[PDB]
């Protein structure tokens, strides 16, 4: 072990997530990114379906790492003084779907539709593995440029998935359901569809619908671009103030606007120039 099996590139970013850098595994120069998180800010730790210490975030890596393409895999982790480094995969060329929204604005519902299916479908993905993402967002998504593929990232907010009520909360509160705001409590699959109608409106209008706890606890969707009114019903389905109205992924995912979804090379060609 150890690295001098990868080289370190640039740095991608930086955040609550640690620090991310750009890498070649020098074995067969597949592209990669190191992430490192500091020990003293990891709040969650878990243990291995073998039994070491390790942060939750290599726990539900592990979990939901395989063939899928829609959840970046974690191919290796290395233990530090005080710190873990954990090296993912890293398509080439890639953009995240935040930057991609902040230079090409609203979505076509087109583009916004195969998008918003390939997070569904990962999402799902992380679901049958018992993993719970907790900060779905349009800066934890990917887009592979050529395969015209998303993969979701960062799950150092995650939790394994359960049925009863969760009391803690640590991902972007401007994402998280009014539930969560008012009486701290949410259960997973509901407060991850709250989520992920905040990102569907997101993505067909530009941006985030509320900034400000009222605005959460209000639940009143304005919607700044033209939309058309089957996204919109679907947007304020998702975003009902009482979870158990809100749609699961399967009523989500027979929608009448979710209907007819370009494959995602498809989608490359004609939306992506790919
Ligand atoms: O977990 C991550 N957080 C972040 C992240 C997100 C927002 C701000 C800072 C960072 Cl380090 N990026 C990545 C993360 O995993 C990745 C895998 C491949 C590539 Br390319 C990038 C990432």
């Amino acid at each position: 072990p150890l690295e001098s099996q990868y080289q370190v590139g640039p740095l991608l970013g930086s955040g609550g997530s640690g620090s991310v850098y750009s890498g070649i595994r020098v074995s067969d120069n597949l592209p990669v990114a190191i992430k490192h998180v500091e020990k003293d800010r990891i709040s969650d730790w878990g243990e291995l379906p073998n039994g070491t210490r390790v942060p939750m975030e290599v726990v539900l890596l592990k979990k939901v790492s395989s063939g899928f393409s829609g959840v970046i895999r974690l191919l290796d982790w290395f233990e530090r003084p005080d710190s873990f480094v954990l090296i993912l995969e890293r398509p080439e060329p890639v953009q995240d779907l935040f930057d991609f929204i902040t230079e090409r604005g609203a979505l076509q519902e087109e583009l916004a539709r195969s998008f918003f299916w390939q997070v569904l479908e990962a999402v799902r993905h992380c679901h049958n593995c018992g993993v719970l993402h907790r900060d779905i967002k349009d800066e934890n998504i990917l887009i592979d440029l050529n395969r015209g593929e998303l993969k979701l990232i960062d799950f150092g907010s995650g939790a394994l998935l359960k049925d009863t009520v969760y009391t803690d909360f640590d991902g972007t509160r401007v994402y998280s359901p009014p539930e969560w705001i008012r009486y701290h409590r949410y259960h997973g699959r509901s407060a991850a569809v709250w989520s992920l109608g905040i990102l569907l409106y997101d993505m067909v209008c530009g941006d985030i619908p509320f900034e400000h706890d009222e605005e959460i606890i209000r639940g009143q969707v304005f919607f700044r671009q033209r939309v058309s009114s089957e996204c919109q019903h679907l947007i304020r389905w998702c975003l009902a103030l009482r979870p158990s109205d809100r749609p699961t992924f399967e009523e989500i995912q027979n929608h009448p606007w979710m209907q007819d979804v370009l494959l995602p090379q498809e989608t490359a060609e004609i939306h992506l120039h790919s």
